């Protein structure tokens, strides 16, 4: 939710 939500939630772009 923190800080890799937003590098999990980019891997969504990175997807």
């Amino acid at each position: 939710k923190w800080k890799l939500f937003k590098k999990i939630g980019a891997v969504l772009k990175v997807l």
